[PDB]
């Protein structure tokens, strides 16, 4: 509907700082590459 890309790495539209773990689960955790809201599937 918009170019905000609603995701864990995005509040209303802006994307979390590059290097901010959006998802912190026991199985794994995603980070933010300051690019898109879609939390990549490449843990660290």
């Amino acid at each position: 509907a918009m170019d905000c890309t609603t995701g864990p790495c995005c509040r209303q539209c802006k994307l979390k700082p590059a290097g901010t773990t959006c998802w912190k689960t026991s199985v794994s955790s995603h980070y933010c590459t300051g690019r898109s809201c879609e939390c990549p599937s490449y843990p660290g």
